[PDB]
């Protein structure tokens, strides 16, 4: 029965308004839990995805990861870099597909008014979004992670007024 | 106490260069003993502010502790601590003793490995946290993640469990 780190989904989204040189997020979303990391990066290449997959494999090894014909994991050097670490890699053909749809839609609303500040509210998209209940589903990302950190569970620790601000506005949207 | 209650944070190096890499950011959280691993360019502040950025999308820490290095005592860098909610912290313990003792495991570990240290540095992470240590009773990773995954081949990896496991082991 799958595991969580067993396969991971990703995608970049963007480009998005310029933010500290930031222009893309690399999106990478666990099977088995729905656990979302996002990771900002200035250009959607093999070398910015080679990179964040590094800390994030860090943890565990994926046994597969999927993605689309995205030219950042098509290459011959994102193909080399998987087959040393023992990673299958799959494509795409015509919980995890909403869970993309919500972020491109999150990232979207977060960006009126404030377009160049999205890189700063980014930890706290992903900190909502794994701590926020799924329709069908019994546990939070985290839960499912973790186990079934925080000293506050309500605020999730944020203190900063825009920050708890931005928590209500993704409950607003994942729960309406 | 619960995890990411309390951060170590500190750079490890110069090394020498790799793909532009020449330090290593460690971050310890106090009571599991759990250790990231981010490699830089330079230990700046600006670094420290994209690898703890990331960290922190997980669960934002209480306090974070450092020495007096230049990335850590800088207004920029008390700026993002202050907007983010974490109290900074600076040194002037079974905890301060179990972090000194993996900084100098991780130096004996990169210094070792002149031309390898960034792309082991995966390798490096996983093999610490999934290690059993005396002093702990468990692997970090068990205490974070809730109470086999070292069951790698290759020649360097094999090498590093070994270093790692005779560090810790031998009397």
């Amino acid at each position: 029965p799958q595991k969580p780190f067993d396969k991971f989904f990703i995608d970049y989204i963007g480009p998005l308004p310029p933010s500290q040189g930031y222009l893309y997020v690399l999106v990478v979303v666990d099977g088995m839990t729905g656990f979302t990391w996002l990771y900002p990066t200035k250009a959607p290449s093999t070398s910015a995805t080679v990179k964040s997959l590094n800390v994030l494999t860090s943890i565990a090894i994926p046994r597969v990861i999927h993605s689309d014909q995205g030219a950042a994991f098509t290459s011959s050097t994102f193909a080399e870099w998987a087959k040393e670490r023992g990673i299958h890699l799959e494509f795409s053909t015509p919980k995890v597909e909403r869970k993309n749809s919500d972020i491109k839609r999150l990232l979207t609303k977060l960006l009126v008014g404030r377009p160049t500040k999205w890189y700063d509210l980014l930890p706290v998209v992903q900190l909502a979004l794994n701590n926020t209940y799924s329709p069908v589903l019994k546990y939070t990302p985290h839960q499912l992670l973790f186990g079934i950190p925080f000293a506050n569970q309500d605020t999730l620790d944020l203190t900063r007024e825009e920050e708890l601000s931005l928590l209500q506005e993704i409950r607003t949207s994942l729960y309406h």
